[PDB]
């Protein structure tokens, strides 16, 4: 069928677009190149061809077959932040990836997914008898660093459980994400002028060295113990695999890291966006308290409830459709294929633009936020906010539980207030790797007024 996209200019074809992704910020570059040519087109990030796609048919095809379970990015960047064939999020060695994902997939379901909905209510509960840590003088709570703090402590007590410094680590993880986000597609010339990037290369070793402290401890607690099988946790499952011949110590440490940053990065920023949507929508928030009062009143939160909370479930989705945090997924092709009647060579990078695709396709009212787009049981072949298949979101299940938990235990106890004329559409956002709010502005603060 032959391929859309800007003219290849004999040397300049790539050089514009790549540069454009650089000055624009990945997120918007796709959101741009997708409107200029089709919902299926081609650009050049580095040498290699790269397809940027939003047609739900193409989407589905890619996430579904196995020959697409790999991502991409500057080898030197991934090398610099630690994920060059070591993590999972961006681990690209399909055998080495395949042998690790098990461990994540394991601890983010089944036994520990029942323990989550109760450790999630615990960490947020304890940090709410402690607003003295996040509130202005004029009573403004810095919501983000509240979430980031509890989200990480949730992550700790579930997967690692080692006494740590909450406040200190939260920033370091934030400095890490910065770097990750910078060096991901910085073309190889970048990496030569060192007085341009050790900038980041130090705030990496900053977090990395700070975690090596924790796992050194978690290791000793293992080798002097009250009989092993008692208490299996994502940490130990790994360190034990290492104490066989299954895993590099180098590789463990990056996984234990990829696990603690995982929730803070993504959850906090999503729950921020929800908390702003609740404030700006007065009637929606009622429906959620009604649903709460009905199913729970003033009982403790417990596992069995989360299916019954159907309205809030609906909310969480509609936020994620309308206001994504992750709006593009990067995959790579490993075998050649015809996809949507198109020829795709192996080694082509794919950027699936799921954030646009959510406004282009199935939904009744794509451009306004309403719980209406979710009165009609949704296909999941049309609304794919986590992904699926062999390399979809490893958390996707435990994720939707945490949100349900923290969203409830918090909306239980406080009415929320935006600041002035601020809505989620009037905040100012970076749009590079993810789509997250810009923290070089102010007005990202909120006011918590009690209930009953
Ligand atoms: C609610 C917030 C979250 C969103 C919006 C989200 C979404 C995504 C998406 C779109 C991907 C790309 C996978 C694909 O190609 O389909 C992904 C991957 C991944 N997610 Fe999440 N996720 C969330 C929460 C979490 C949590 C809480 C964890 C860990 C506790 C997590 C762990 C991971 C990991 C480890 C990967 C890489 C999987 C792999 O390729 O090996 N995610 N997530
Ligand atoms: C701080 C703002 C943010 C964020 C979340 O997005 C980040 C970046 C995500 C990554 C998963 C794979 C994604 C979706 C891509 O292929 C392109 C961007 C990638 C993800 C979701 C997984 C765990 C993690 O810890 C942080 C993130």
């Amino acid at each position: 069928s032959s391929i859309p996209g800007p003219g290849y200019c004999m040397g300049i074809g790539p050089l514009i677009s790549h540069g454009r992704f650089l000055w624009m910020g990945i997120g918007s570059a796709c959101n741009y190149y997708n409107r200029v040519y089709g919902e299926f087109m081609r650009v050049w990030i580095s040498g290699e061809e790269t397809l940027i796609i939003s047609k739900s048919s193409s989407m589905f095809h890619i996430m579904k077959h196995n020959h697409y379970s790999s991502r991409f990015g500057s080898k030197l960047g991934l090398q610099c932040i630690g994920m060059h064939e070591k993590g999972i999020i961006f681990n690209n060695n399909p055998e080495l990836w395949k042998t690790t994902r098990p461990f994540f997939m394991k601890a983010l379901s089944g036994p520990g997914l029942v323990r989550m909905v109760t450790v999630c209510a615990e960490s947020l509960k304890t940090h709410l008898d402690r607003l003295e840590e996040v509130t202005n003088e004029s009573g403004y709570v810095d919501v983000l660093t509240l979430l980031r703090r509890v989200m990480l402590d949730t992550s700790n007590t579930l997967f690692l459980r080692i006494p740590l410094d909450e406040s200190a680590i939260v920033v370091k993880i934030q400095g890490y994400f910065d770097a990750w986000q910078a060096l991901l597609i910085k073309p190889d010339i970048f990496f030569k002028i060192s007085w341009l990037y050790k900038k980041y290369e130090k705030s990496v070793k900053d977090l990395k060295d700070a975690i090596e402290v924790l796992i050194a401890e978690k290791r000793r607690r293992i080798s002097t113990e009250e009989k092993l099988e008692e208490c299996m946790d994502f940490a130990t499952e790994l360190i034990l695999a290492e104490k066989r011949g299954d895993l590099t110590r180098e590789n463990v440490n990056q996984c234990i890291l990829e696990m603690l940053i995982a929730a803070p990065d993504t959850m906090s920023v999503s729950l921020f966006f929800m908390l702003f949507l609740i404030a700006k929508h007065p009637n929606v928030e009622e429906a959620i308290i009604k649903e709460i009062q009905t199913v729970i009143g003033e009982r403790d939160i417990k596992i069995d409830d989360i299916q019954k909370l159907k309205v809030m479930e609906n909310f969480i989705y509609e936020s994620m459709r309308y206001q994504p945090v992750v709006d593009l997924v990067m995959r790579k092709a490993l075998e050649d294929d015809v996809i949507d009647g198109y020829p795709v060579k192996k080694g082509t990078n794919i950027i699936l633009n799921i954030g646009r695709m959510h406004r282009l396709e199935f939904f009744p009212k794509p451009n306004e936020f309403t719980l209406e787009n979710f009165a009609k049981n949704v296909p999941y072949r049309y609304f794919q906010p986590f992904g699926f298949g062999p390399r979809g979101c490893a958390g996707k299940y435990i994720a939707m539980v945490m949100m349900k938990a923290i969203l409830v235990t918090l909306l239980r106890r406080f009415h929320v207030k935006t600041l002035q004329g601020q809505c989620v559409e009037s905040i100012q956002k970076i749009h590079d790797l993810s789509l997250h709010p810009d923290e070089t502005k102010n007005m990202l603060e909120m006011i918590f007024t009690p209930r009953n």
